[PDB]
């Protein structure tokens, strides 16, 4: 049931934007009343965030080693998952920071801190296995591995995946994990 | 004269409703200016956008000279003056505010991206041009992949850009910035992986 209202939601937050969306059109597409769908989403916010929900659990569900793998298939998924690739669209491209869309990027926010809070456990577990310096800074760190992630996923989507990202992925991650295993900048 | 008026009125309506719900009509309110002065400088919206993205990379070329000693080392240093502005420079922290945060690709804005594209363009061909004067001048290696370090250079870029506005200016900016361009230079400079 209400699966069917999060992709409608979905579809219609990937042609038009969110803030140019409207709860109205969105039961349009899934093909309900608009009495139907306040019943499981009160809002264009609560869509949204059901969506990054879904998002985060399918990349929960497929699991420091593990960490290089997990990024990985993040980027296939990229560009074999069809709700994947539009998810990340239309939050890099079609989410305009005006006064209009404030609630959907706090949620877009609330989504980030929980991926924050997970990369920095995963450094601190690493640190501890011998995977990763003593003097390694976390805070720094993460930071890193956010920036280099996001400007992948921003250099993709913006130049109209004009490059093949089956192939670079792989090479961004593999230098990113070398730099944080080695690359002395990033140290206390 | 009152072309820069509309200009700074065009960057802060930008600025605040985002790109797609600016009016023509309504950058010229706020620059205290009729709808016929502004189509006497400005023939639509995307040339104002236009104008803006122009003053931007005037301002970063017009450095250079003063920012040169040999050219891998202007750059870096170009690099990390632009970090440093982006901080220091209202226009340009507005400006790439809007290019990043304010600027949705839908339809609606079709010919202001087209327009940014450009600009890209323009900026993807700098790199290649730095890249091919420090293969020369030896400071990179003759068989650097000169087509993927653009990208790797842009994706660095982009991403420190993006994460430090989105995450509405969290990190210091001064420190963070020389340690990511650090890390980009030296593996441009010596990563395998960026070899063919
Ligand atoms: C002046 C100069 O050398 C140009 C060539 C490459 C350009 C950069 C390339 C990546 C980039 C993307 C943007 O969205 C604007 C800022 C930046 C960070 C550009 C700033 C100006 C640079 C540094």
């Amino acid at each position: 049931t209400k699966e069917h209202l999060m992709l409608a939601a979905l579809e219609t937050f990937y042609r038009k934007g969110i803030a140019r969306t409207s709860l109205n059109e969105i039961a349009q597409a899934a093909g309900v009343t608009r009495g139907a769908l306040y019943w499981h989403f009160k809002n264009k916010e609560d869509l949204f965030d059901a969506l990054f929900q879904r998002i985060c659990d399918d990349i929960e569900n497929c699991i420091w080693t593990v960490f290089r793998h997990t990024l990985l298939h993040f980027f296939e998924r990229l560009q074999s998952n069809d709700i994947h690739y539009k998810f990340h669209n239309i939050l890099f491209l079609k989410c305009e920071h005006t006064e209009q869309n404030a609630a959907v990027i706090a949620i877009a926010r609330k989504h980030q801190a929980i991926w924050r809070e997970k990369i920095t456990a995963v450094l601190t577990e690493a640190v501890e296995n011998q995977d990763l310096a003593d003097d390694l800074d976390k805070e720094t760190a993460v930071i890193f591995i956010k920036s280099t992630l996001d400007g992948l996923i921003w250099r993709w989507f913006s130049s109209g995946e004009s490059f093949d990202l089956g192939k670079t992925a792989p090479r961004i991650i593999g230098i990113m994990m070398d730099n944080l295993e080695n690359h002395p900048c990033l140290r206390r």
